[PDB]
């Protein structure tokens, strides 16, 4: 084969992202490690433009849902993709505060993964807390995915992240992964996705940039059987 | 305070529900029991104004956030506030469809919670899957509830719906739980309650009801604290 076999050795990917926010375009390189059977990858991104003109929180979802790891039983949809890769459309709207918008898309390089996108970010506070870097931390949480017509799937997300004044900034995140494909390819049915994050700027790099690990795993949940026995 | 102490008996639930929908009143009363350890209880809802205009499957989340087993760890906050007592402004905006907004009243009575909910529902499709009893059953989901303020946690969801041609109705669900007391309470961290839900027909009760069993618990999810390993 195949799709999920692709997967099946250690790997490399190569994320190219093409940005902007209220106007400062901006240029972020990063790459990859996952170790099969994934579900645990860091990443190195490095921003190209010298300095990144907001936070790198609401950056982490943009710098890998292939790696996130299966159990049997759940169709993988994300590695399913592969080779002809997949495309992804993503709005987050963040309450009081900016979009951001990106347009994902992905290429295998028989054992890498090339990713390119762009995002647009509007109608942000510069006085708030993602432009001021108000940012404490990034909750983790679970991801609702639902089949998508025939060849799709979306996932819906709360993101949270605390304010310098231990408050809640939160961002709604909808999300739509796409098979470039004609050949047909098994949409699974609706499920969970567990995504944990933890970000930090490398203290060790001249030219700003962050480390950043995810632990992400695809669940489903109990069914019940009758509404009385 | 004392309020979880209260919990840890064998209780049980009383609900007045005043609602309209598109302009035409409905009245929906329940009841029904949790024994503890709690998590997984059922109740017997009734339409009291004959036959109900809309699904029963919407209707759902209306007919018991102290019955969902929490574990030790994280604050219990809809228990922890008796024996004063809560209150709930929520909203559910379905996709394409209407929106359904309720505020919700808790009381305890010994070992009775009686709940009293006024919902209004408008801008329903009548051509749409709710009004036309359409939907299939009901998808379980991970609500993610956060502290919010000093006397309030705020609960957000996607609600679905699986509708009888196979398709998907989604509601967007955001629900605040006020203390209604004026001392101060726990406010818990960011967690999770997963609730599954079933709704079935009692053939031995001629009026028009559901019974549905509901399984709830909350957990929380671990934070990486290595941006390592």
């Amino acid at each position: 084969e195949g799709g999920p076999a692709l997967f099946q050795s250690d790997m490399t990917f190569k994320i190219f992202i093409d940005g902007e926010v209220n106007g400062q375009k901006f240029t972020i390189v990063a790459d990859g490690s996952s170790k099969f059977p994934h579900g645990d990858f860091n990443v190195h991104a490095v921003c190209e433009t010298g300095k990144l003109p907001m936070s790198w929180k609401p950056i982490c979802h943009l710098i890998e849902p292939f790696f996130a790891r299966y159990p049997d039983g759940i169709s993988h949809f994300a590695q399913e993709c592969f080779p002809e890769g997949l495309s992804i459309d993503r709005t987050v709207r963040f309450e009081n505060d900016g979009t951001m918008t990106s347009h994902h898309t992905y290429e295998l390089d028989d054992t890498c993964v090339v990713s390119r996108i762009t995002v647009n970010c509007d109608g942000f506070q510069p006085d708030g807390p993602i432009m001021r870097d108000q940012l404490v931390d990034i909750l983790p949480n679970e991801t609702h995915m639902f089949p998508h017509g025939p060849n799709a799937v979306r996932q819906l997300a709360f993101i949270g992240f605390t304010t310098a004044d231990g408050g809640l900034m939160m961002g709604h995140f909808d999300s739509k992964m796409t098979f470039n494909g004609s050949r047909a390819i098994e949409i699974p049915g609706p499920h969970f996705v567990t995504i944990i994050t933890k970000q930090m700027r490398d203290t060790s790099d001249k030219r700003d940039h962050v480390c950043q690990r995810e632990v992400a795993y695809a669940h489903s949940v109990p069914r019940i059987t009758s509404a009385i026995g």
